[PDB]
């Protein structure tokens, strides 16, 4: 069944960017409850929809998206973050100045559109590979990203930055860029265009 | 597996109120495809649960719901209608005063709020069981009707209509009163209250 | 234009159930931000009405709806709590028993649909002027609540309760029932009533 | 105040891609109904808006979108259809092999985006200044177009094609490309890249 993964790091290895507190209960907390509420739901919907119990696998379907989403989006989140991520790819910087012009516009583009979230939600820049280019995206709530692969998400939930920066989202959303896990990106990258 | 019902009349026997043709597309081919495209998407959804591939699972709630409550929505509809569908049963009938005034209160109400569906979708009569009352509603599409037990359902898709009625579904809404089956009806009531 | 409304109390005044910081920190920075943001777009809306603009006016709906819904939402909540905000009326308490059967069967009612909201919201006890019914609702985000009018609000988006409650939100749902401004609630519900 | 544009030809002008009967309804019924409640709806808000009535403008935005959205689009349809359409210009041809590989390409992927709309809606190509790229989507209902200047429109509703079509949506939606005015297109293209 789903299960928490543990940290690759430990909970004060981000400070100051993101504090011991946020980690730990984001981890032990939030993303816990999505985990063990996931496994009920998805033990349901598994059940309904082998006994064709329509109505009901409808109704359970937000939120298996919820604490699926939740799920999806929190572990990837852990693997993007690192006290010192490194820098991307020479592959990945390339392809970035291709689609964004720089690695600043990304940076300025993406952060403006996660401060602007209405709500809760996560920004997010994947690899399109279709089109193969990459795009930038926000997603409401938990829905998972989709249409592209994710390559690296900021979580603007309010318990994602509030016991820190309280109100102001665009200085965690700013700074969380020191952080940012780019080993980890570029991999997500290269496995994305295969 | 899910199955095409069989109307519970013939193509024609609903006129003047709505034609054979059709009653003929919307049961042949609009619920048909429903049926089809659900039991496919269903297959898929168990695979996804099977193999524990979330995203996989997530991505194909929209089908389901859109077959899925197409094939529930258009199953009730057909047993709603009757060229003899009486008189609601003194329970309903007592119910219906309780809860709206009048049974011309409720068909008033229920229509207008049907008529000002924006797009695609359905009027609903439900029976809540919590508060034990009537309700009316709308909803998109064919998404669920929510915490009330469908009792009477009146589709506003164009499809519904359109050959017949053209633009003017006020007309075709005003008009399917005269069909309602009352017998069908009062029995999802009763049933709702046990 | 819209302006920051002043507290009905001092910033400590509900605690220990809500926090001098949370209350600062709500009405100060997220409240004002609404009223700020509100003046700025609904000058705008006014342009491009007067003018129009129409592909700008409805462009623009989406931060009317989020910045005018907090702003009406918030002037709301403050004048539903108080450190000692009575007993509901008789006439209230009347009413509650007959539509939830009970002060305690309405609070568990309210809070547990409040509880369950994915991502930020709000929970409402309300009016509906049309059935003569109390109801209990919740709204994403800050849509304004629709179809009754307001009584009491409980705000769940996170920053109402994060730093005192971290992620164990139904201990605040719980417990500012405790705050409960049933001198306000009252009068609202008179005024609804009239 | 908004005023229904005339047609750029007559209602025959398009048979037997789609039909008289069609274009008399769409245009003189539908569209005729967009603009006439559009008209009703601007008045209510620039009231609302005067009066400093939020919860009043918030109400009125879904009626907004839907019919003023209704009015946009159906103005850009009729200028999107011609008998003798032509041949996209070489920049926008140029632009199209350099987005989707080929025009054939870009017709499959847009055609099957938009006979995939569950509901009523639309597909559309567009073109985004900011990243100079043509992209396709769809929008359900009469949803803006976000983030790209559109230069051709499918209409899905039932509504554009049922009397003719009948269920077979994709008919008619592989059909109009047959119809589709690319000096119009064209001259779209061009002042999107001004
Ligand atoms: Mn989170
Ligand atoms: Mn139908
Ligand atoms: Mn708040
Ligand atoms: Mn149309």
């Amino acid at each position: 069944k789903h299960t928490l993964p543990d940290l690759p790091f430990d909970y004060a290895d981000l400070e100051p960017v993101i504090s011991h507190e946020i980690m730990q209960l984001h981890h032990q907390k939030h993303h816990a409850t999505y985990v063990n509420n996931l496994n009920q739901i998805e033990e349901k919907l598994h059940e309904a929809v082998s006994k064709g119990n329509l109505k009901e696998a409808i109704a359970l379907q937000p939120a298996l998206k919820f604490n699926g989403g939740g799920h999806i989006n929190h572990s990837i989140f852990w693997t993007n973050l690192a006290k010192d991520g490194g820098e991307p790819s020479k592959e990945l910087m390339d392809t970035i100045k291709r689609d964004f012009g720089s690695l600043d516009n990304l940076q300025k583009r993406l952060s403006d559109i996660t401060i602007a979230v209405q709500g809760s939600g996560w920004g997010w820049l994947g690899y399109c590979k279709k089109d193969k280019i990459l795009k930038i995206a926000t997603c409401a709530n938990h829905d998972p990203l989709e249409g592209m692969v994710p390559l690296f998400g900021i979580d603007v939930w309010e318990h994602a930055y509030y016991l820190q920066y309280k109100n102001v989202r665009p200085d965690y959303v700013h700074a969380i860029w020191k952080i940012a896990n780019w080993k980890n990106i570029s991999e997500r990258f290269a496995n994305a265009r295969q």
